[PDB]
C-alpha cells in the first residue's frame, strides 16, 4: 500500500529528446518519426522576446540555420514549418526510437508527467496538474524550454504539453503539441495575467478516497450534504464547482470504500470550514488537488 | 525557476527490469551484465513468509525452477546464489542494455528514485528518502517486491535499494543490492518495530534555502542562534542533531543566498516553536525533509 505523487516511466520519452539550436539560442526538441517539434522562440534573441514578429524572424531563417543534435548525432533538416507557436522541423531520418504516440490537448485539472531537460539531456521527471487557470507549477530553469509533458497508456505516449514560458509570477505556461497555448498566454516577454486559480475539487475528493484506502480516516464525519449545499461552500473557498460528471468519475472509489460521494463532500466541507487543525492527511497538511480520480485508481 | 520533488529519468533502469517467478510467486528482478538480482523470498509461499528457513527452502530449488522473463524474452538460469536476503541468478546472456552502474549502500537522510514495477513492468517513478529509522514511505502494492531505488550521476546508475517488505505499520523496508537490510528488519512476516523516526534537520535547512532562492522569504526573521541552542530545540521537536558536517554541506547554499546557516537555524527554531500559522513554504504547510542539499543544488 501507500500513496505517492508518481510520474510515468520516462524511458520512451528520453529517447525522443533532442537539442535544437538556432543562432544563439539552445533549447529542447521532440523527435518523432521524421519531424522535430520545438518552441518557435528558439529563433529569438533576448531582445526579440520583448516583441517578436515570428513570421518576419522565421523568414530570415533557412533549413541549415537549425542545428538538431540527438546525443552526438547531427540531424539533417530538410523542411521547416511554423504551426501556432511550435516549429515543425522535417529531418531526413525517422527516429528509430519513436514509440506509439498521440497528440492530445488535455483539460484543466488533468495531470501529466514532465521530463525536464537541458540541452536535449533529461535531468528529472515529476507529475504536474494543468491548473484551472491553465498554468502549471513546475521546475523549469534556464534552457528547460521544449521539455514536454505526457501520459502513458500501455504502449502509447500521449504528448500533451511543451514548455515555453515562465510568467513574471513564477508559474509556467506552454502549448499542446500543435502549438496552441494552454490559457490566454503568448510567446512574448510581456506582463500576462493568469487570473484566479481555484482548487480542483474532484481531485481533492479522489485524494480523500485514496486516504481512506490507506487507512487515514480521522476526517470522516457524521454529516452529509447536497451538491448545491456543498457547491455554495465550494464557492466561498475558491474551489471549482462539483458537477454530476465529477460525482460519476468518483463512482469506482465510492464503490470500494462504501463512502458515498456526498458524504465525502460533507467531510470536505468540515475540513474547509474548520481547517485541518494541525493534523495530516496522507502526510500533507493541506488539501491536495494534484491527483485525478484516474491517478488514484492507478495507484490503488 | 520553481521547485519540485523530482525523480531521475528512469530509462536506464527500465531496461534492466525483469519478471522473476519461482513456484507460485512472481516479483521483479534487476538484470545487469549476466546476473539477475531479486528478493530471496520469491522462493516462499504465503505460509513460508511466516517463518522461512531460506537455506532449507532454497535447497529444494534448482536453476530451472526460476522463470526469468525479460519482456517476452525468457532467460536461461545457469547458477543461483543467496547473498544475505537477495538471490543472484546467473543467466546465460549479458543484458544488452546494462548501463554503467555501482552498488552503493546509502546513509539515513539520503534520497533516491524508486521505479515501482509489477510483473517486471515499470509503472511509475518517484523520489524517496531513507528515514533516520531506515524505513521509506513509498507506494508499493502487491507484487512491487524487487522494485529498486537508484541515483544517477552522468552516465552511472548507483543502485541503492531493493524493495522487500511492507511493515504492519504500512511503511516500507528493503535491502541494498548486496541483500543487507536497511535497519533492523528481516524478510519474515512478523511484528517488527521500526523505532522512533526523526526529522532530517539538514534536509529541512536545504529546503528552506531552496525556498529563499524561489522567492519565499516570509519566514526569515531578526534572530540568530548557536549550534547548541538550536540542537536543544532540535531535541524537543524530534529533529536529528545538526553537526558541523551538515553546516559544511549547506555552505554553497549559504554562499548564494548570503544567509548564514545559523541565521537559517534561528528561522527554523521560530518555525518549530511558533508553527507555520496557516502559511506555506514552497507550497507546503509543513517542513519538508525529503530533499538533500545535493537535491536542492541540482535543481537550482
Ligand atoms: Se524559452
Ligand atoms: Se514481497
Amino acid at each position: 500500500s501507500g500513496f505517492r505523487k508518481m510520474a510515468f516511466p520516462s524511458g520512451k520519452v528520453e529517447g525522443c529528446m533532442v537539442q535544437v539550436t538556432c543562432g544563439t539560442t539552445t533549447l529542447n526538441g521532440l523527435w518523432l518519426d521524421d519531424v522535430v517539434y520545438c518552441p518557435r522562440h528558439v529563433i529569438c534573441t533576448s531582445e526579440d522576446m520583448l516583441n517578436p514578429n515570428y513570421e518576419d524572424l522565421l523568414i530570415r531563417k533557412s533549413n541549415h540555420n537549425f542545428l538538431v543534435q540527438a546525443g552526438n548525432v547531427q540531424l539533417r533538416v530538410i523542411g521547416h514549418s511554423m504551426q501556432n507557436c511550435v516549429l515543425k522541423l522535417k529531418v531526413d531520418t525517422a527516429n528509430p526510437k519513436t514509440p506509439k504516440y498521440k497528440f492530445v490537448r488535455i483539460q484543466p485539472g488533468q495531470t501529466f508527467s514532465v521530463l525536464a531537460c537541458y540541452n536535449g539531456s533529461p535531468s528529472g521527471v515529476y507529475q504536474c496538474a494543468m491548473r484551472p487557470n491553465f498554468t502549471i507549477k513546475g521546475s523549469f530553469l534556464n534552457g528547460s524550454c521544449g521539455s514536454v509533458g505526457f501520459n502513458i497508456d500501455y504502449d502509447c505516449v500521449s504528448f500533451c504539453y511543451m514548455h515555453h514560458m515562465e510568467l513574471p509570477t513564477g508559474v509556467h505556461a506552454g502549448t499542446d503539441l500543435e502549438g496552441n497555448f494552454y490559457g490566454p498566454f503568448v510567446d512574448r516577454q510581456t506582463a500576462q495575467a493568469a487570473g484566479t486559480d481555484t482548487t480542483i475539487t474532484v481531485n481533492v475528493l479522489a485524494w480523500l478516497y485514496a486516504a481512506v484506502i490507506n487507512g487515514d480516516r480521522w476526517f470522516l464525519n457524521r454529516f452529509t450534504t447536497t451538491l448545491n449545499d456543498f457547491n455554495l461552500v465550494a464557492m466561498k473557498y475558491n474551489y471549482e464547482p462539483l458537477t454530476q460528471d465529477h460525482v460519476d468519475i468518483l463512482g469506482p472509489l465510492s464503490a470500494q470504500t462504501g463512502i458515498a460521494v456526498l458524504d465525502m463532500c460533507a467531510s470536505l466541507k468540515e475540513l474547509l470550514q474548520n481547517g485541518m487543525n494541525g493534523r495530516t492527511i496522507l502526510g500533507s497538511a493541506l488539501l491536495e488537488d494534484e491527483f485525478t480520480p484516474f491517478d488514484v485508481v492507478r495507484q490503488c
